[PDB]
């Protein structure tokens, strides 16, 4: 049992902070910007004036907050989490963020002394409370051992994928397949749904030969039922992909398809649907195509 | 004597799903107009006639099994053809992968002359064929699939019916699109996870676990990360199929981009000498479009 | 100068116009009868009807081909009484018509086995230049053959250009068509990204003009998507023809070409929202439509 | 004739300043980052400790920095443009940078009583030296008038495309034709080349048609010639595209081929042209082909 702070306690990171407490650690929180929380303050919780105290106090001090800037600003701001690290405490980002940039940060970090760990979360709130979150780890295997018990505590597929950087390299490299593949049942289904073949029934032969994919059984369920009511946003998705196509633009990468999937997302929220479901972009090939694979 | 069926097109898959047929107590009739008779076939018991009129005024069910749309619309109407011998209580069981759109005017005319149709595609190459575990998608009347799912289940294992005449093809075309560009995407996420200097086997491991998980990151991404591209199913095939799916595209006004952009990239794999290459290797395209392997 | 006896073989929506501007500049036109009936305005102006291609081919010095689909060129050439039956030494055998580039030095091969002379000549400027004789040609054949034919070429058009070689003429007219298309979606989206950031597409056309963005589609097909003037001048089914030839070309000979594999698509999106017919120039329309956002009111 | 402030006197910003002392302005320069040229002070041109300094003395501060943090900078940092400047005094940005940023940073200037002119040039060094950059003008009609004859000093097609953001935005559109121009002759140069044909004669039947422009004459010779030292360099136009790429994230453009002109100019960076001129996009495209439309 150990002291942990967690700076981004929001939607993701509140949930996060209780099945934290609930195995035993004492958290710390910090003021500097947001307010403490009700039902973390109340369980066992220390408020604190900034990041650097909140550092100061804990062991492993965790991160999650929307995107690189944040990161950044929250590590190296006066009065910030490098100010406060110092030598057997270790920093955890679990943001979804760049990983070039996170291997500038994991090595300012350990000028400090203290160690460095990208684990970036897959999961989404359905993980996120019921501790299930998958999550994908980059640090050398001695600080991911320390922190690995808490991870546990958070969720359940967990994996060391290598040095600093590598945690938020696998998240980039899974969303990428994430939104390829919803692309890929979405342009299968309108094609099918256009030829005037159900598209459910094309769905249920598919899969269950080399089409077969949990992209498949989920979201093309949804693209059939017209269930596009939000889980994982169109918005978070375009940020995503645009983490891997800058990272695909700095390290000379040709990805057509990515590139192509961020256009699409694009038309997804230019008829209304950035607060969509991911599964929602067969509707902006839908536009594309003047037609529903839905009777609507 | 459990049924006489016919068969034009005893090649690399039509002769093991012609044995296999005979292997479950059928009475096999070949056609000699253009190709001589397979021995281990009548050797077996099947029976050699001219044409394939012959074939199917002696055959309740026809299977063909020829390489593309014109060579099906040739065994179909020619002198001496399919339909000439075709009448009431007989089945034309289309089993080759073509046009969707073509099917839907063969029915008909098949159809006209008191026959059935069924557009019945297969998925599994020589190895399934062989094997017996083949994917078939059918198209066609409700009574007809359950006349002719007895010899489906000699040749395959998951058989399904997708709706009327021309749906089987259309789920077929589907089936193409997905497990292509689901290859795309497992290869540009383990482009994107080299070139930020992860581990490939490592990413992949990692992604298995959640979303990204699929029948393709687990058989094609180890190809990819192993090195072992060695012909299963040929670019030059999936060229074809892909192929099928823009020209209905064009035919029917669909934006599909990312189908067109993955029948590029295998442009680049044969420009490099890959048209025999498993469709695991359009890795090699990518990555010769990054100047960059994720091996070695 | 030399006034030919030629033979027209597919008077219809070009031929017809090309055809009499041969006759305005002096020339003895030859027509078929196999499948259509003479026109009554090409007979007036001294056109002679004969019952076959052959017979043309055999009274002819030039045989020109202008048909719409590469199956119509084979048809007219190698038929019983066909073009190829009726050609030999001295006669020159002029496809006008646009074409597989793959499929015409076959044609040309075999017109040559009959010691006749071949030229690709594809055209482009549509009726209104072939009626106006402004056509542009461009030409794949012998050197000497190209300007024996040139005084005829200069009778139906302008820009005309001999490319070098059977199938240079064909794909050099696709090599055009890749470019119209992605020139049009190349001020289609930067039209686009102007007026979407709330600048004018009219005064950022204007600056543009005068640089390097500048270009024949910027200055013609850029002013009718800023004024919303889509009437057919070239239409889109008709591009969507052409970026098909190049993409089979693409795919046989191993070219990993993305724009123009994309341009495909963008038409297909025009054509879903009722717009075959519509001039290229309305390939805006299909982004505008993928914006959910037009550059006009 | 007026006080001019010149922040960014480098390859193209040296050669701007020269031109406007010899049309008889004086000019002001800052030593807060690098060393006055020489070459400027030699000719009367006076240096500050910074262009607070600089905009306190000047009626006109043209800044001329590579990229939107650098402009954000040298405007709004402690002892920038911004801190310095008041009513009467014209800023006006020469950076090609985001429209959005640059509405953000107008309004902030504005609030200093000054006024705002976002005023992006084309050309390289050559234009610079030679007073013939063309020049996109976003701002008031009075303060662009008053600018104009220090932009006739400066260069030959000077526009005022509209209110603030709008030369900013006319530059980039200018730069989405420049690459997808570039992307069409090589995209038909290639085809043509593959073919058969020479793309020489090629590009001479396409200049007296509708495929003529000033990409064909320019960057088409080059193709074809094999001439591919740095005029306007790769790198730079990737940054320019992606100037367009965020521009329609933000506002839901979905612009498929400026996003594909992205990637294969990546391509031309993985085989090592990030510095060739912006026609060696062929490269990009022979590399994916496996072949050269030139004799190797």
């Amino acid at each position: 049992m150990a002291k942990i702070g967690f700076i981004g306690t929001g939607i993701m990171g509140k949930p996060m902070a209780q099945n934290l407490q609930k195995a035993g650690h004492s958290l710390f929180l910090s003021t500097h910007h947001d307010a403490a929380p009700a039902d973390l303050l109340e369980a066992g919780a220390i408020a604190l004036a900034n990041p650097k105290e909140v550092a100061q106090e804990a062991e492993f001090i965790i991160v999650m907050v929307p995107d690189t800037p944040q990161v950044e600003d929250v590590l190296f701001r006066k009065d910030g989490i490098a100010e406060g690290a110092g030598p057997n405490k270790v920093v955890i980002d679990m943001s979804s963020i760049s990983p070039t940039a996170t291997k500038g940060f994991a090595e300012k970090i350990k000028a400090t002394g203290a160690q460095y760990l990208d684990a970036p979360v897959s999961g989404g709130e359905v993980g996120a409370k019921a501790a299930t979150l998958s999550i994908m780890v980059g640090g050398c295997p001695n600080t991911f051992e320390r922190a690995l018990p808490l991870f546990q505590a958070m969720g359940k597929n967990i994996t060391r994928v290598g040095g600093n950087g590598d945690g938020q390299t696998a998240k980039v490299a899974n969303q990428i397949i994430v939104a390829l593949n919803i692309q890929a049942v979405a342009e299968a289904l309108l094609f099918a749904a256009r030829n005037g073949a159900d598209p459910a029934k094309v769905r249920e032969a598919l899969m269950g030969g080399f089409a077969s994919s949990r992209i498949l059984e989920v979201h093309g369920e949804r693209m059939v039922k017209g269930t596009f009511d939000p889980g994982f946003r169109i918005s978070l998705h375009q940020k995503d992909l645009n983490l891997a196509l800058a990272g695909a633009r700095e390290l000379n990468l040709n990805l057509p398809n990515t590139a192509n999937a961020q256009q699409v997302f694009s038309t997804c929220a230019a008829i209304g649907g950035s607060n969509w479901d991911h599964s929602a972009l067969i509707k902006g090939l839908e536009h594309m195509a003047n037609f529903s694979i839905r009777d609507e």
